[PDB]
């Protein structure tokens, strides 16, 4: 028998509208690093100035990175007091953990305070917390730590996403979607907070993929408030989450691997990451657009007629996706702007881009929060090789 | 505040409650008798000179409520790794080498059993939730499990790392929203825990680390969760109706865990059984109001629901029983798993769920929950976090 007790009404009432972004806040550590002269600083502080050839290669990596500056919790004083972090391969995890278990929820709190202020509702209305970081682990997690720092209700429903990597900006959108939609009244605080203190290390002539990481990764935290059924005249919608998908791309074993070791977090590239992403992105998107839009003539937007939020893992990914899909160069502009101003902040990146997109749209008096377009994409890429796809709708603006 | 015109939900949602459709479990092959574990433990850590500490540990084991545990570790592995037999040696790297391979492996064993019971093609799994407190890696154990099972590369994964002992409740809360908000979703949930990250030699000045050595065992459990079971094809066992999370008052620092170069370290700083047992009544009173209302004759007593309680240790079960005035039968299923397996962290509560339905079938009871319609699943861990889940059984 597949017998069951008599049905009862859904005991936890669900919402009816789509999960909606209601506020966005961001924060970065206070130490600014100009990319043009980062090689000078980096080879000085790692006591590596005798590696003249390797410094030239690193100057090339920095010059070609698409990054103008980065923010970091680390500075010269902290690094000098921790020589094991300045070496390429010395036991360090303990001091790295000591830093990030405190500083990632601290930075997350700064971003969350800004999101909550914009939202304009009292903190006690937050029912769910999603915390995402690739920088350290602890028990209780950063989610608990953030709850304490902000003074949220002790009954918030928390989800702690540790050690996930660069695609997880897409993942948290996918997680928040179901939380918000399946729970009437739920208001989800999503915080992504990333610090390079776990990955910073000195240079090695035989590990150029680890060196690329030293040129690309920067610090940042972003926070959003997600809910369904926004309260009219009280809350303000900015983006709607309509579709989510995840894909391990074909032939991509080992493309991006990271290991938490006694020497800290190591970062490995072993496949042509921009090549794998660009080779497969068309089928990923074609499937997503079919699910969202169907396929009747004149009903499916062209890729040039949606807004783009693409994780800028490096400039080559954006370049090769733009080439493969024949995007006009303005499509990737917002994603490139955040790469320029902040570098690769791992999971936090895509929310910085989302914030930049709406703020530029308002300033330039465009017809929507997504550059004048109704529909858009948010894409995360990372270990797997995992591609996270999110189809969004903007909101109309007065032009 | 304007929006575009509303449209129908683009990913259709389900209508019924999230339902447990299958359960499978698995344990490493090395069995450890709890009565003689102090002999084994003090020998393999070369600590036989700590005569008074061993007496203390024999007492802890005698009173643990545990008869046996399963572990990936054994004498051979431990002799090859003296840095794990010391109290405080750099070891993380070898611990990680073990658990990044072995926790998805053990999870795959439990998952294959769940999937076989479920009876549906594995390509029908749409989501994976992987939960562990044993190691971290990128890609994570969710990706590894997906590869080992041959699941569809488009499965939507949720990787829950470094969670701790409450997370068996957390994954029920996560699976609920995944299943209910997505028509057709079938969620593979796996909890897999290995003591290789926490095992270490004894210290006469850190008795709380000695607690973990007496209580923690290894295991993995897997469930298939979905809403709207396919008629005459899938078989419901339990329904998820209500979930809540609470950080209990005055519990700051009661249970901390840190991942260090010496592995995962375990710290107890307040009266954990006391904090849980003194605050659980308020938590459950709230959940029962939300689920059943406040009307005379409408709300079941705690004695008239089935219990699935994370057996962090015997004192938690004993004090919850006393503070809530439970008859002794209520904690029996939870105590049975503690006896047969020890504290398997997040995986425990799903072992208890499996035992409960299996004992119900073999004893020809009226429901999959010991004959009771409504039940509770509780997880407890760092925070101090209490995860509460109200379940419904099915008639038998």
């Amino acid at each position: 028998n597949g017998a069951t007790f008599p049905p009862c009404a859904r005991k936890m009432e669900r919402a009816d509208g789509p999960a909606t972004v209601l506020a966005i806040g961001t924060a970065n550590p206070p130490n600014v690093f100009d990319q043009s002269t980062y090689p000078d600083f980096y080879f000085n502080i790692t006591n590596s100035n005798h590696m003249t050839d390797l410094k030239t290669k690193f100057q090339r990596m920095c010059d070609k990175s698409g990054i103008t500056k980065r923010y970091m919790y680390l500075n010269e004083e902290i690094l000098k007091a921790n020589p094991n972090m300045c070496a390429y391969w010395e036991k360090s995890l303990d001091v790295r953990q000591d830093m990030v278990v405190v500083e990632v929820p601290k930075l997350g709190k700064e971003a969350a305070t800004k999101a909550i202020k914009e939202w304009g509702q009292p903190k006690s209305k937050i029912t769910h917390v999603v915390f995402c970081t690739t920088s350290g682990v602890d028990m209780p997690g950063a989610d608990w730590a953030l709850t304490k720092l902000l003074g949220l209700r002790p009954s918030v429903k928390r989800l702690m996403m540790y050690q996930q990597g660069c695609f997880a900006g897409g993942t948290v959108m996918r997680v928040a979607k179901d939380l918000a939609e399946n729970n009437k009244g739920a208001r989800v605080l999503v915080v992504c907070s990333e610090l390079t203190a776990v990955t910073f290390r000195g240079p090695s002539e035989t590990h150029l993929d680890s060196l690329v990481g030293q040129a690309l990764f920067g610090d940042g935290a972003s926070a959003i408030i997600v809910g369904a059924d926004p309260i009219p005249e009280v809350e303000r919608p900015w983006f709607e989450i309509h579709y989510v998908a995840s894909n391990i791309l074909p032939d991509s074993d080992g493309a991006i691997d990271g290991h938490l070791r006694e020497v800290g977090l190591t970062f490995h590239l072993m496949k042509d990451v921009p090549g794998i992403i660009s080779k497969n992105i068309g089928t990923v998107l074609k499937d997503a657009f079919e699910k969202v839009f169907g396929n009747e003539e004149g009903e499916v937007p062209s890729y040039n007629d949606v807004f783009w939020i693409a994780h800028p893992g490096g400039p080559a990914i954006l370049d090769q996706v733009e080439q493969k899909l024949q995007l006009k160069t303005e499509k990737m502009a917002a994603s490139r702007q955040v790469l320029s101003d902040y570098g690769n902040m791992s999971s936090a990146c895509v929310l910085f881009i989302m914030d930049h997109l709406r703020k530029k749209s308002v300033e330039q008096k465009l017809a929507t929060s997504g550059e004048g377009y109704e529909w858009g994409l948010l894409l995360g890429f990372g270990p797997g090789l995992t591609c996270e796809t999110v189809v969004l709708r903007s909101v109309p603006l007065a032009t």
